[PDB]
């Protein structure tokens, strides 16, 4: 019969949690290591030897077991090649929150590449843009994607809090277990993100702004299918979500164009599955196989796979072209032209598989790309704005003390007298024979 392939790209990751692709024309394949690493593969086929991002001594990564404690996801913006702008999803242990009884915190952070390196980023432009408390290490969700309409989702799972402590406590989170939605592109610097207009709850102050839709308990890696086969619809994700009592279930949320939304979205529920959770999905949009496309493609950790209703997909060892993997699944990856990989790990040692329709060429002639070379940033913002940040779309937010186009003017609140000279915020520099602060006294 006519089966699938698995095709060992490379190996030796520490837990291989995803993998994804910048948008910016070179073919570099970023692995995420659970431990809190980002790993580049470059289309020749290295794994360069200093990581991409080592936010190493920020994460409190998972031991061993149910745990899901380590780095989550990870999120290009859709300019990156102009921009330079990530946007990471990890679990810290370091905070001095006041609220009492909690094991962690989720974070949501932006960071930008370094302007003299385009293979690694600069942990200074660290900017958080969210922080959720946490009481458990399993229900975690974090999940991040950019939509085709240009806004950031982040899908957060249960968290297993009950609605005891939720009331049982000066609050926290209220964003879990709901997909968020937010508009990273402002030039407003008052705060971190914009609320998409067309969100609901964009103005009734009752129910948070960023929550799109809830009702997600345990999600997996969840489907993201931008172009839907819906003409109606232009973005859908599609979650299975493990219930917590192995009832598990397929929950699928639509997203409509240019439409302003009343109320949320339902998330829509279903229970295709006959038993067992999932590691997550994906929807094939991949040039190398033709049957396969559009396909929503659905996996175990033992490697037993799906199709949507749900339809096996045999992995034949035939001849050669191989269908068996060592350990268990733990994540999944898309290239820069739509091909799909699997990532496990045995439990050193983590594995990458790309996917092959043997029925198709290994490198079609109809699916080379010309690479670009990937290059470092020329915007404007870049290498003139100092002191401050740099907003997705250019404009230069200044840090307290600073103002200007480019935040390169000092400022002084009390005000420098006697012909002296702001350097610095509040900082003030006196000709001879001045003293004070502010040059005051003679």
């Amino acid at each position: 019969h006519n089966c699938f392939c698995i095709q060992e790209v490379v190996s030796g990751l520490r837990q291989p949690v995803g993998a994804l692709h910048s948008g910016d024309g070179s073919q570099r394949l970023f692995i995420l290591e659970k431990e809190g690493y980002v790993k580049i593969l470059t289309p020749e086929g290295e794994i360069f030897k200093e990581p991409y991002l080592d936010i190493h001594k920020l994460v409190q990564s998972g031991i061993k077991g149910g745990d899901e404690r380590g780095l989550l996801s990870l999120a290009f913006h859709p300019n990156y090649k102009k921009n330079g702008k990530l946007y990471v999803s990890y679990t810290t242990n370091q905070e001095r929150w006041a609220i009492g009884p909690h094991d962690h915190i989720l974070r949501v952070v932006e960071y930008t590449v370094s302007r003299k390196n385009p293979h690694q980023v600069d942990l200074r432009t660290a900017r958080v843009f969210l922080e959720v408390a946490e009481l458990h290490r399993k229900h975690l969700g974090g999940q991040l994607l950019f939509g085709p309409d240009g806004f950031l989702y982040i899908i957060l799972g249960d968290g297993m809090i009950t609605l005891d402590d939720m009331e049982e406590m000066d609050g926290l989170s209220d964003f879990t277990g709901s997909v968020l939605r937010l508009d990273v592109d402002t030039d407003m610097c008052n705060v971190p993100y914009s609320i998409p207009r067309s969100n609901p709850h964009f103005n009734s102050t009752n129910q948070p702004p960023e929550v799109f839709a809830h009702g997600l308990h345990d999600p997996g890696r969840c489907a993201v299918d931008r172009h839907p086969t819906d003409i109606n619809i232009n973005l859908t994700i599609l979650c299975s979500d493990s219930n917590g009592k192995n009832r598990s279930s397929a929950r699928i949320l639509q997203i409509i164009k240019g439409k302003d939304y009343e109320s949320e979205p339902s998330l829509l529920e279903f229970k295709p599955f006959s038993n067992g959770p999932l590691v997550g999905g994906f929807v094939y949009r991949g040039c190398q196989s033709e049957r396969l496309y559009g396909s929503y493609v659905f996996g175990d950790r033992n490697g037993n796979f799906l199709t949507l209703q749900e339809k096996p997909l045999c992995l034949g060892t035939s001849g050669s072209c191989r269908g068996y993997f060592s350990g268990h699944i733990l994540g999944f990856g898309e290239d820069e032209l739509g091909e799909v990989y699997i990532l496990s790990s045995s439990k050193h040692n983590g594995k990458l598989y790309k996917i092959v329709d043997p029925k198709r060429p290994l490198m079609p002639e109809e699916c080379r790309a010309t690479v670009q070379p990937a290059q470092t940033l020329t915007s404007e913002c870049s290498r003139l704005c100092r002191n401050g940040y740099c907003t997705p779309t250019g404009k230069c937010c200044c840090s307290p003390g600073w103002e200007g186009d480019f935040c390169r003017t000092a400022k002084c609140e009390p005000a420098c007298r006697h012909g002296g000279v702001c350097v610095r915020p509040n900082k003030c520099l006196c000709k001879k024979g001045y003293l004070g602060p502010q040059c005051e006294h003679h």
